[PDB]
């Protein structure tokens, strides 16, 4: 039986919420350039795939994902000046999260996991949550609980980190279109990756400040912030298992049966 | 080569827009109860499937679909009081459409088809377009053109209508979870439909006025506005060809090579 | 004694609301082109006149009408590119309805009828109502009830239709500046109509999609979607009596004395 | 020929704007308690009557009036806690003015007089004007000019002031439902005033600060801020001519042929 | 011990609010041209200094001041076309006031004095207060009380005015960068005033209407609305004691121990 | 001559902008709990002091600081559930930044540095900039440049870090009210720090996700994320010299004479 709310009937959904401890998960992504070697829906595909696996394991349900995210920033995504990247204004993203929470609460749901897959979304997700919880408190509702996370933050194991970043962990911002996402993509959606098109450049470096309008010259030409040359299906499986396991455990701790 | 923008690299997308007469298509759906016999993501699946087939024929590209639409209304969708239905505020939906158009224009695109699959979305799509076009004018851009349509409106042929509705056509609003959508789903995604679960009630009728708060007694208990008892894969195939051909022709007429 | 809230003192108003069953009515119109033969405030004047007559009959009160409505659409009102037509953004109209409901609830009113005179207003009225009811719910208030209706939906009777359209009725979709509105105006405000200026063109027809920016060629030059050549005072008197009786009956059903 | 835009056809309005120096006027009022002796639509009726007469004299046109205004303040209108008073939020009023100016500009109009009739509207009208003009500048339009005024400010002649206020003028802020408005109503709409119902209390005084939530005990019970006992039709006719003469002259100066 | 909240630890502030009758004060100013002889932060500096002194006397606390206010208007501050003046949109200021009240209420505070130092801010402060009180009412809270005042309104005593203006008083509508503010600045921050740079022009006068876009010719060249030639430290010390005494008394009356 | 815009006359400011290469600096802070040993205006005081020193060195001017910032987050500032912390909504902060940029652009300014002192502000600052630049583009202006920096990113050097943290540096994620801010305060405003009140707890650690509503147990009781026990005036003097030099260099690079 599907773990995707979209694939269930309203009766099936109603029954699952009626059970009393139902956990819902919402993938939050983006449509964003991911270099010469990968497609642009990565940030939707990856958190959605992780939510699916986590849900199967813990008996949770997964909502339709947010397909468009906040504006790409040079230091974490190359910059919003690239073609293809299609971004929302902050208020729009915030409002979407807020509306969704309001509705889940109307259903009787009280447990939500927001799984971010696009670096720049985080603070707008946070504001959406706050505004929704504020409204719930107006109606005397104080038992709606949210867990928010970016799936990569769960990859902390030194042993795993050394494999991926043998030469040093580059930070999750510089991990745009690099070894981490590319490996996952090779494991999950190999037809959407062409490792031979990877432009091997040295990891992007930036000064300690930001400039607007964004200066395109400061982003590597391909749009990637680090090279995915050494990405592998094997690395992807390793990441997948570590993320899925860690997130499941975290959700079980925060939302016990 | 995929017709989905999300499955393209940013270079491939850029090249397609650079060619001069590129048509983009954006499906706009909802997560909404669709009776006891069908899942809740129908309004995303159907227009996305029609977009795909149209795009294949005319050489267009399809953007990631809007997964959440405007609040369900009793006379066209059963009402927003149903569990599962997860709806956005008007401002949110309008803002999403507005942000996407702004970004596509930034890319250099000038031709957009918005294919609606959820009855209640229309006027908020219309406002999103108007506000986006207003902004483009401020920026000196007047050559961005938009076609907006709901795919079912292309099923006009009296003969076809009789094949689908032998007892009479009762309006696209009352076609919520009925013969039309169910037939399309049987043709495209049979695993998401269980015809044996259909509740065969008479078509919903309503007084010539609307009441808020929505009174649940005025909607058939299953949430459908009409019975999909006579839905069939064959009917789905017929609808599909009529919609795809009609829309393809309309787009070719509005956006010639 | 006036049925118009604006013509009452606050004490008279307070006492009427104090009765506990007071029905308030809000006309919602537009300032919109209505052909060569009629003035532009039709969509306010007509629902206001109907409200007045209904209120006289059932003991209700009528609020000052909304004079400006949503952007005219080609298929319903000819399009927002015409001179004279002066339209609000959706958020503005939604906010106006929302504010008025908040205030009426503060007064202690709990029964409201919105009478729409301009097709395009519909969904923004719906959103304004939803947002206002949402706020009342935050205050534990759930007994505020709203009925929304368009006066033309009360001319259902085929026998009435036969009298009004002896040469065959071609539908409500083309009744902008046509027989229906012009006849009502001839009955109520004959000095605001000059039937000799009617341009007797064939009914407007459109493809099953819309284009923005709006193409002016698709609207008949005069701005009307159908000819008012056969309009008459007598037809207007009939429409008036039928609309008033039907609406009075519906309101008494939903809001019993 | 009517001076009201709403009573014109779109063709007549188009020709008047095409003339080149067309002045438009927009009355901005409120629905607000005005004591025991007068109705609640005064702030619409009065500036509308003044606009009509000015328009007749200078060849201008008058737009449908704004019927709902900003929240009544204790020191200028008794307070928004009164029944009947139906007020908009500031953003709503601001947006309404903004939308109307944008549309008038679309028509080709470049001259607008905003005539305020409700003391509390002023700064929200100002913001609406500023936001509209900002937008016009974005579209390369800088020749749109607005004159904004509260009609009572044109009563400056000490001789007139003394006829109305022999014991001394205390200000337009405490003139709510008093001699000025009541006199005008006695001259223009005598059936909407009953002088026998005037409660003759001493003029309201207040400390040099404001308190929220508004405290009802600090407002004279009837809602008036001063007594209308000495109001008269003759005084109303004097006020009317002074305002109409002054405003006409002012507009001729600012918007010359 | 400091009377400024910003200079306290959170524990100190918590304890002060915990005592039960804590009065908080919020200065609301602007960055605005104030002629050739005075600096641009006057409207922040002055209410802050008055708040400090009142707080010392009555045991109140002072919040960080609002540094930016609403757009300068010709008749009160010279106009927003001047350099240096840096103004917020109405919605921005309203939202800022609203957010702060929400947060103070969350701390458990229930007594707030807003001290305005910039004429144009008033109605946006009023709206902010209303929207915050509205939200509190959703939670059943009705004991949050706000006193709003412009500090100059406390210089009322004709005996005082006689002392400050012996040759004759010209009114408050011209006191932008004039005798009142300059004298206060001479007493409090003499280094920020150079009386020798005063441009001695006649008091500004205007017709009973406003024009937008603002016409710079209609404001005296230096930006002041009246001459500060006769300003003095002695006058400033008198204004200061009168304002501080008056406001302390008013606050003690509205917020007793 | 002061480097603060607020302390200049409008003429002095105008002349500085007229010079052609004028750099303006805006401190962006917060009112937020900073432990038992320090006051709550730290995030305003610190960037303001750094801006002052940088401005003195490079000939730049400093605008009035933003005193209120975005909601405190558990992992960076302890969380918004603390008393004293007084936070804005995202939209409010974004709008404030947007309005200020629009106004500076109106003045003719084209070079702006935003110095953030409160981590949580970052993305709202980013959105404010983007929205303001978008509007400038509508108005034909493409030469306005913004540099955004957090002063703490300029203490990069490991040799400086070693000097500042001889018992070992644990990272920037726990530097809320710890050694870094406390040392700077001891150097600049020693009366606002009482080192004896420091609670010497073990550095804060958190799981790889966030929870809302915020669980207070997950923040160290005093509100600090690390102990400032070893903070010193001397450390502060070093931080100050290092930050001022680095920021001055960066600005000269990005905005040369
Ligand atoms: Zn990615
Ligand atoms: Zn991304
Ligand atoms: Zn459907
Ligand atoms: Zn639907
Ligand atoms: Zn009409
Ligand atoms: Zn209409
Ligand atoms: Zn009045
Ligand atoms: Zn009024
Ligand atoms: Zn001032
Ligand atoms: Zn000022
Ligand atoms: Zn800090
Ligand atoms: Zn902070």
């Amino acid at each position: 039986k599907s773990v995707f709310v979209g694939e269930l009937t309203w009766k099936e959904y109603e029954a699952r919420v009626a059970a009393g401890d139902c956990v819902l998960m919402l993938p939050v992504g983006a449509l964003e350039q991911h270099g010469h070697h990968m497609c642009m829906n990565v940030d939707v595909l990856l958190p959605t795939a992780v939510c699916k696996r986590v849900a199967e394991r813990i008996g949770a349900l997964v909502m339709p994902g947010l397909q468009y995210g906040y504006k790409s920033q040079q230091k974490s995504g190359g910059g919003n000046h690239f073609p293809g990247t299609t971004s929302l204004d902050g208020a729009t993203l915030t409002g979407t999260v807020q509306d969704i929470i309001r509705e889940l609460a109307r259903h009787g749901a009280r447990r939500l996991v927001l799984m971010n897959g696009h670096y720049e979304n985080s603070m707008f997700i946070v504001e959406g949550i706050d505004l929704a919880l504020r409204e719930l408190r107006y109606a005397g509702i104080q038992d709606f609980k949210v867990v928010v996370l970016s799936y990569w933050d769960f990859v902390k194991d030194p042993a795993v980190i050394q494999q991926l970043y043998p030469e040093g962990f580059l930070g999750w911002d510089i991990e745009h279109g690099g070894v981490f996402e590319t490996s996952l993509m090779l494991a999950l959606y190999p037809d959407l990756v062409d490792l031979d098109r990877v432009v091997d450049h040295p990891p992007a470096t930036f000064p300690p400040y930001d400039v607007f309008p964004v200066d395109p010259a400061r982003t590597p030409a391909p749009g990637t912030l680090s090279s995915a040359k050494t990405a592998s299906r094997e690395k992807g499986e390793l990441i997948l298992e570590v993320c899925v396991q860690g997130i499941a455990d975290a959700i079980r701790e925060e939302f016990p049966p």
